[PDB]
DNA sequence: CCGACGTCGCATCAGC
DNA sequence: GCTGATGCGA
DNA sequence: GTCGG
């Protein structure tokens, strides 16, 4: 499937998805529309009718109708209408700021605050996360080339090892799947002193060192096991300075680490496929553990896992390299 | 017909 | 001030 | 909005 193969349809369904989530606050309709858009995005034929589309899992009667209207007229009346709607289009737009969700966007728009300009001159109505999201609005919508991601990985692994050479850190997500660009950086961290049965300062010392070398520039949230923040590569010579990027760091106990690495490497679809087989095979897999069921359906204790491969073994699937986990 | 549709860590609000 | 709820991003 | 028990 190629981009404008059914691109008009999948663009329409994505726009519908966003208004459901951000304006109508109907999260399940949001996910319904995205599921339809994903299945249609992978359909290897130009759709000729709604009835043709309805055969796909996730496409039902209402979306088939909408496809029929789009195919016949090149538009959807409802979508055209809500686009022109000042209140709804503004609510939907403001949720593009990190930290402004459907509820905050509604409240802002209720009181006349409708644009980034408006947000810019209303700082004291913004919490800390929202101010950062506003400050880096443009940067957070950029993608990260693998080359910068590699440079980012160099800094992270170097500084973590410098704090304590017994730390184990892994950059997961799309990067680990070998993608040529990434939306953010996902770091999983563990340390031999930290297990499930098991200082409450392990994550802090890593964050502090990355701030010290001026890699981490801002903090969205930070607790004992999860850091969410902002980072930036140092500027070259007198060159164009780099965009600020989103980075997460998760501290995970040693015995949960490789379940963590598997899960947070993804992809989405791959995690789903693998989880249901997974079930087929008499095992339950979440981000933390793999557990057996259980002649009744009663989960026994978590099984020992000391590498990704172990999990593949348990469910008798041949190991998949991260490179091959798009689904 | 009608409920499920992942779950959870952290920041902050609502209520006591 | 403490506890539970809500919003948010993932 | 779609699915399925
Ligand atoms: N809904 C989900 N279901 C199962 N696993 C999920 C998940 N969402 C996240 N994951 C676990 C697996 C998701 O792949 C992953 C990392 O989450 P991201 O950073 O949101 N997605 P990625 O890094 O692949 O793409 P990008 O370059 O745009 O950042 O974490
Ligand atoms: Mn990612
Ligand atoms: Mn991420
Ligand atoms: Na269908
Ligand atoms: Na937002």
């Amino acid at each position: 499937p190629q981009e404008t193969l059914n691109g008009g349809i999948t663009d329409m369904l994505t726009e519908l998805a966003n208004f459901e989530k951000n304006v109508s606050q109907a999260i399940h309709k949001y996910n319904a529309y995205r599921k339809a858009a994903s299945v249609i995005a992978k359909y290897p034929h130009k759709i000729k009718s709604g009835a043709e589309a309805k055969k796909l899992p996730g496409v039902g009667t209402k979306i088939a109708e909408k496809i029929d209207e789009f195919l016949a007229t090149g538009k959807l009346r409802k979508l055209e209408k809500i686009r022109q709607d000042d209140t709804s289009s503004s609510i939907n737009f403001l949720t593009r700021v990190s930290g402004i969700g459907p509820s905050a966007a509604r409240k802002f728009v209720d009181e006349g605050i409708k644009t980034l300009e408006d947000l810019r001159k209303n700082e004291d109505k913004l919490n800390h996360h929202q101010r950062i999201g506003l400050k880096y609005f443009g940067d957070f919508e950029k993608r990260i080339p693998r080359e910068e991601m590699l440079q980012m990985q160099d800094i992270v692994l170097n500084e973590v090892k410098k704090v304590d050479s017994e730390y184990i850190a892994t950059v997961c997500g799309s990067f680990r799947r070998g993608a040529e660009s990434s939306g953010d950086m996902d770091v999983l961290l563990t340390h031999p002193s930290f297990t499930s049965e098991s200082q409450p300062k392990l994550l802090h010392q890593v964050v502090e060192q990355l701030q010290k070398v001026h890699f981490i520039t801002d903090t969205l949230s930070k607790g004992e096991t999860k850091f969410m923040g902002v980072c930036q590569l140092p500027s070259k010579n007198d060159e164009k300075e780099y965009p600020h990027r989103r980075i997460d760091i998760r501290l995970i106990p040693k015995d949960q680490y490789y379940c963590g690495v598997l899960y947070f490497t993804g992809s989405d679809i791959f995690n789903k496929n693998m989880r249901a087989h997974a079930l087929e095979k008499g095992f339950t897999i979440n981000e933390y553990t793999i557990r057996p069921l259980g002649v009744t359906g009663v989960a026994g204790e978590p099984l020992p896992v000391d590498s990704e491969k172990d999990i593949f073994d348990y469910i008798q699937w041949k190991y998949r390299e991260p490179k091959d986990r798009s689904e």
